């Protein structure tokens, strides 16, 4: 009646125990699975909040305490002379570090603990979150030393609209749509790009052109704001043995910072609560650089490489594509920018799963999205079942707000 | 319905096929299991019933003569005896539905092409040997792969299994030690002891084809040794490190899988081995390099002179492309069917738009489809599947044992 799930490198066993308190529904059915798809009332706030208040006082063994009645009393109280309640301060950090300990997709998770949450929820403005979100920028960077941190801007709240920050990441790339239909850099990002210049940006026409933020405050159109330019750490990309790598011109950003998920922690939701960390080679030199809808540079770095690129026998995909991983962790370790490779990555999060048995009697994780996009089987998460379900509190998606 | 997207090119489709998938699978609401290797009497005739309706579609004649006649046949059949006999037509139709409804396997632009040998007169252990003799002849044909698929006996009550207790036709013998570790393929060290524990006079290398243990119903296996000259290997060469021969690594020539049980129509096959040609990667990655299997990696890069020292040199995913590209060499230059994972990844591509079309949708497990290499290189990385089972199948079965 639990999954049991083995890990076919070591031949090990274990039952999932925690899938049993999955509080949220997922797309798959005994009919048909939909694991691989990217996108799969008073009362029930309060049974929302009446979970996640369980947790935090299991957290500081003060389970079925004094004090721990007295916050489940609290906010029904709360709820019911205002439709909703505050958390505490303490209640945040915990809800923030356990959506990402909860978030199935994420293979950076033997960090879980260590997050630098800074509480925003009295911004009053978009002015005062951009104020917020070059502050986070700053610590999270650390001149190169990277640092896990989130930012949480006001919740959702009745009779009020929410605060959003339109962009998808804080730090991205231009993709100017140019009148054939190709894109010069980054297609991942037309959408957001046009919406900059429809607010006055005034365009650049480079590939790495760092976008502005558009940020919307309660009620409000979105408002546009630049980034310092020292506030955003680049690394341009070499490779240590292929001297006309540099040559192609092709750079990265030090910080992945999500900025449109929302964070749900008792029933309460915030549509504005950026987190960074620091990146794998992988996100970047496979996926950005080299899938075929970004900036799809394997070609072009194969043919300077002199690979037969007229057979796919010759592998020339998968050579070019090991050296532009190479180029990244190389361009980063030199630049003395925090990076992690797909194997320590993936070694790491095995570790985690370990952790996570003894502490929870499981580990949600979507198998496809921790596998590596190169060298899959290499990695010992390739070998390990994985049981896929939804815990709260959770960073969830949300449409985009235009 | 579910909404299917490819990410790559941004197109969307609906696999209105999902909504007649059978026997259920591993997955709820409440949680995925989708990366599990294994999933976690008048019921005949509905199995049978669904099955000649399937066939009579697929040679546009349903609701027509031969039809009616047909249904009321199995209904007959099963009535009398228990059970019911496909025709010859039926069962190559059956065969090749089971691999078209295959959602691990990526080499299904194939599934047309399949050819069946029918053994369901076989009657003894030494009858199997020369079926499964002439199917590794024909399949093998000195190197010009062809698929195939024999298929022994029906299961039937009252009475004991048709099994081959090997997984595969061609396997390598895995030999425990002093001290745990193998010589040998350590996928096989269970069958290994089970040939020798028959009588097997073992090896004492690395690559020795294990015999067969063949077991007709109700008798103990007994071991046939293969001929020699019916088992086509390749020694694996590179063609630019000199020294990678030096290594004596060999691979077979055949995937002969033999433990599968296919079921047609409510029909049981525990015995129905069939074989294709070897995507590269399999052998490469997978046998070779696998750390519960070969486990070649490190020693491969140590030739290669690369820094074994830190993982952030990449020298796992260097050694693996190299050690790919030994794989595709020896097979092309000794002349035998290959295909590298690019080139399945593509036709996989196409048999998805071909089903499209035909059927509203294909049954696809994207953890087995993806390479495990170059994975997001491939166009089927992108690409959102929907994973589900129909009959006729290939399905797992317990250990004869
Ligand atoms: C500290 C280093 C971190 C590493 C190395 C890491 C690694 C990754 C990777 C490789 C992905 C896959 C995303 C993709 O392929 O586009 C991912 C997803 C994710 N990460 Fe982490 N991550 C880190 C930190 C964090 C932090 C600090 C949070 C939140 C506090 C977080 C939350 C998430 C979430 C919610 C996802 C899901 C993204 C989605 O569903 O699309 N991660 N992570
Ligand atoms: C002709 C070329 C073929 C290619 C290139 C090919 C390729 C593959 C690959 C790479 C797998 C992954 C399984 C694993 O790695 O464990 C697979 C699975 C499978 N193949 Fe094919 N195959 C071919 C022919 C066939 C044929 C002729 C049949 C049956 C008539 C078949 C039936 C299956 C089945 C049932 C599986 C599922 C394996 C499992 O779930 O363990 N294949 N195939
Ligand atoms: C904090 C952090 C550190 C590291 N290393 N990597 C990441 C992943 C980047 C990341 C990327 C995406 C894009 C996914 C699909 C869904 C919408 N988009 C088209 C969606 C995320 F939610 C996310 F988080 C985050
Ligand atoms: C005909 C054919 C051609 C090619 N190229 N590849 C194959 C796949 C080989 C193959 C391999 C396995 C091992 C999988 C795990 C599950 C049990 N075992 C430990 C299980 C199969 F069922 C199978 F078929 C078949
Ligand atoms: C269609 C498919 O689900 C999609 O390409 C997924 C697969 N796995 C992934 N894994 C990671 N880490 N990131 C991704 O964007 C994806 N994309
Ligand atoms: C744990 C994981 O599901 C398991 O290792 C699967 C993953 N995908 C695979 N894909 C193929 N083609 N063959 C395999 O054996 C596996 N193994
Ligand atoms: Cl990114
Ligand atoms: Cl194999
Ligand atoms: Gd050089
Ligand atoms: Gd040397
Ligand atoms: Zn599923």
């Amino acid at each position: 009646k639990f999954p049991r799930v083995k890990n076919w490198e070591v031949g090990s066993i274990t039952y999932d125990t925690l899938s049993a308190q999955a509080q949220q529904d997922g797309p798959c059915t005994p009919r048909r699975c939909l694991g691989s798809l990217v996108f799969p009332a008073p009362e029930q706030l309060l049974s929302q909040a009446r979970d996640f208040i369980n947790q935090y006082y299991s957290s500081i063994k003060r389970s079925g305490s004094q004090a721990h009645e007295q916050r489940l009393q609290e906010v029904e109280a709360e709820v019911a002379a205002t439709g909703t309640y505050q958390l505490r301060e303490s209640e945040l950090v915990f809800g923030a570090k356990q959506a990402w300990r909860n978030a199935p997709r994420c293979v950076g998770r033997i960090q879980w603990g260590k997050l630098q949450v800074f509480d925003a929820r009295d911004c009053r403005s978009a002015q005062e979150m951009f104020t917020y979100i070059c502050n986070h920028i700053k610590y999270a960077t650390n001149r190169g030393n990277l640092r896990s941190a989130i930012t949480v801007f006001p919740q959702r709240c009745p009779g009020r609209g929410d605060f959003r920050i339109w962009n998808s990441q804080l730090v991205r790339y231009a993709g100017y749509r140019q009148q054939d239909g190709s894109v010069r850099g980054d297609p991942a990002n037309v959408e957001i790009t046009e919406l900059c210049i429809q607010h006055g940006w005034t365009p650049g026409n480079g590939r790495f052109d760092v976008l502005p933020l558009l940020l919307q405050a309660p009620d409000e159109p979105p408002e546009l704001f630049l980034l310092p330019p020292e506030l955003v750490l680049e690394v341009p990309l070499e490779h240590p043995t292929l001297e006309w790598f540099a040559a192609l011109g092709l750079r990265w950003y030090a910080l992945p910072a999500v900025s449109n998920m929302l964070l749900e922690i008792g029933g309460l939701e915030f549509p504005a609560a950026p987190f960074s960390g620091w990146y794998m080679s992988t996100e970047i030199g496979t996926r950005n650089l080299c899938d075929p809808h970004r900036y799809n540079i394997l070609e072009d770095v194969a043919v300077c490489m002199d690979l037969d690129t007229r057979t796919t026998s010759s592998l020339w995909k998968d050579k070019a594509a090991v050296e532009i991983n190479v180029a990244v962790l190389h361009s980063y370790q030199l630049a003395k920018v925090t990076i992690v490779d797909h194997h320590a990555a993936t070694a790491s999060f095995m570790k985690h799963l370990e952790n996570e048995q003894k502490a929870r009697g499981g580990c949600p994780a979507d198998w496809a999205w921790i596998v590596p996009p190169i060298s899959g089987s290499l990695t010992p998460v390739f070998h390990q079942e994985m049981v896929n379900y939804f815990l709260s509190p959770a960073f969830r998606y949300q449409p985009d707000p235009w």
